[PDB]
């Protein structure tokens, strides 16, 4: 039997599914540690690896890319879980190795691939404390080219009034995504600051793991794919909307949760966004 993880329902994805919108034909690049393309609850349409030691993007030694992929697009069937956008076209863009880390050159090469291959949405469930002008240039290029770029805000918690949002989420061109639990409470680890844009479910998120199994993780990396999947739902209903329009709807229609420094505009609501 299939289960619907709570976060899928919490962002109101099932309302879109009932309208007949499931992300069909929307191309979503998971820029991460690979995706296990053999998982029975995933359909990976293509991909590319930019990790020199791991030339197969369709294998994931970390688990993170596969987990994120399932939150975006786990198939609607008799098994496993259900993604936000279960008909979306998934692409495995491997820029992190089996340890879950990668060089900025590798990440940049993955983003360039996504641009060249006309992706609609990029999910970057990754981040770090240091900027790079090369990274900002390619992220901004992706956005200018029309791609929705969702990025994990980071898991650095709070530190008084200091922003703890990491890169590339800190850049204005990305949607920086923080984490709430099933009660819409901010997770203590969720990064904060002026750059934080929206929240999504990021605590005890059940998804696909390599080898055909499932399990729960915590992090803003689990929140991010809810937003990437939501963007794919919106584009499946509104195929002419630009990335800027999709982003403005996701942010503006969010359920306000409190102080924007901690919550941004609040919890995404894809039903309201896609109206
Ligand atoms: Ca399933
Ligand atoms: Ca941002």
């Amino acid at each position: 039997a299939q289960s619907v993880p709570y976060g899928i329902s919490q962002i109101k994805a099932p309302a879109l599914h009932s309208q007949g919108y499931t992300g069909s034909n929307v191309k979503v690049a998971v820029i991460d540690s690979g995706i296990d393309s053999s998982h029975p609850d995933l359909n990976v349409r293509g991909g590319a690896s930019f990790v020199p030691s791991e030339t197969n993007p369709y294998q994931d030694g970390s688990s993170h890319g596969t987990h994120v992929a399932g939150t975006i697009a786990a198939l609607n069937n008799s098994i496993g879980v259900l993604g936000v956008a279960p008909s979306a076209s998934l692409y495995a863009v491997k820029v992190l190795d089996s340890t879950g880390s990668g060089q900025y050159s590798w990440i940049i090469n993955g983003i360039e691939w996504a641009i060249s291959n006309n992706m609609d949405v990029i999910n970057m469930s990754l981040g770090g404390p240091t900027g790079s002008t090369a990274l900002k240039t390619v992220v901004d290029k992706a956005v200018s080219s029309g791609i929705v770029v969702a990025a994990a805000a980071g898991n650095e918690g709070s530190s008084g009034s200091t922003s703890t949002v990491g890169y590339p989420a800190k850049y204005p061109s990305t949607i920086a995504v923080g984490a709430v639990n099933s009660s819409n409470q901010r997770a203590s680890f969720s990064s904060v600051g002026s750059e934080l844009d929206v929240m999504a479910p990021g605590v005890s998120i059940q998804s696909t793991l390599p080898g055909g199994t499932y399990g729960a993780y915590n992090g803003t990396s689990m929140a991010t794919p809810h937003v990437a999947g939501a963007a794919a739902l919106i584009l499946s209903k509104h195929p002419t909307w630009t990335n800027a329009q999709v982003r403005d709807r996701l942010e503006s229609t969010a359920t306000y949760l409190g102080n924007s420094f901690y919550y941004g505009k609040g919890l995404i609501n894809v039903q309201a966004a896609a109206q």
